[PDB]
DNA sequence: TCACAGGATCCTGTG
DNA sequence: TCACAGGATCCTGTG
């Protein structure tokens, strides 16, 4: 099911697989919503939370405009699948006024459609060589079609209030694997986010947490000793079938792990 | 005789 | 991107 925009580590393909395991609730909480592939696509009322602000004003802005708005701008700064000097004015504009709708567009744009927004909180992915296509108006579609159930919110995850009834869905930034992202995390992050879960089961409250145990060689220990707490959840297809036929290394285990 | 240039080391951020 | 210039600190040497 599609997310509203592409997104690096998003859980497009994964949902189906994902909701079989979510539990019932009176509100459901999408702790690192990202792209939005889980938040569009489950019951609500859902709470949207992103640490990374620009993006979650851009989506509150994407509520009030059409996909006419985006082509009209795409149309005044002449952008296509080569346009590197028009990409870099966008970007300064964006970059000056900090209207949501400028960076909805330039992120169609950019490397790898990467959205980096530094310190200073400019956006600073460089040229994609690329620009609209077939799934743009159609993750744009699907996001207009769902976002009514949704509530945005960028706070970082623990300073979010949980309250009873609510399902917390987590899929925060992975420590080894690769995201521009994982600049706002650290094994310490990753500390506090299992003692949260844990004080959520301690309460009653039912949570899911996406991640992996392994990838490309390596491991995270402590999120293995950890999960077998609860329940864990294989997904990678090809990493269960070569654990069952034994016969390769250094694969992607790709988990959901749940009280 | 304390201001300051430049070094060293670490780390951050960009193309 | 994933190299790699150059911040950010803290420190050492210089007149
Ligand atoms: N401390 C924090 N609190 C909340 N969100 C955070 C965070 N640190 C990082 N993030 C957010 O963690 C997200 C992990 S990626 C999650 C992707 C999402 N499920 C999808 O389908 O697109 C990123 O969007 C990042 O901006
Ligand atoms: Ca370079
Ligand atoms: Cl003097
Ligand atoms: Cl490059
Ligand atoms: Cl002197």
């Amino acid at each position: 099911m599609l997310g509203a925009i592409a997104y690096t580590g998003n859980k497009q393909s994964l949902l189906p697989e994902l909701k079989s395991h979510f539990p019932k609730y009176n509100r459901f909480v999408d702790l690192f919503c990202g792209g939005l592939s889980v938040s569009l696509n489950v019951n609500g009322p859902v709470l949207a939370n992103d640490i990374q602000e620009p993006i979650i004003e851009m989506y509150k802005r994407l509520i009030n405009v059409s996909w006419d708005d985006v082509l009209k701008v795409i149309k005044q700064y002449k952008l296509s699948k080569t346009s590197k000097e028009e990409f870099l004015k966008l970007r300064e504009d964006y970059n000056k006024t900090r209207d949501p709708l400028l960076l909805y567009v330039l992120h169609f744009h950019g490397f790898s459609n990467m959205i980096r927004i530094n310190d200073k909180g400019n956006f600073t992915t460089p040229f994609g060589k690329r620009t609209i296509n077939k799934n743009s108006e159609k993750r744009f579609n699907h996001f207009k079609q769902n976002c009514d159930k949704i509530i945005f919110s960028s706070l970082h995850f623990k300073d979010v209030k949980i309250l009873d009834g609510d399902f917390v869905y987590v899929d925060p930034p992975y420590l080894i694997t690769v995201a521009d992202y994982n600049k706002f995390w650290s094994e310490d992050e990753e500390k506090d986010l299992l003692n949260l879960l844990d004080s959520l089961n301690d309460r009653g409250i039912k949570f899911g947490l996406s991640n992996v145990l392994e990838h490309h060689g390596k491991e995270n220990t402590l999120l293995k000793e950890w999960s077998k707490k609860y329940n864990v959840k294989h997904l990678n297809k090809k990493y269960v079938f070569n654990i069952y036929h034994s016969k390769e290394k250094n694969g992607t285990d790709e988990v959901y792990i749940f009280n």
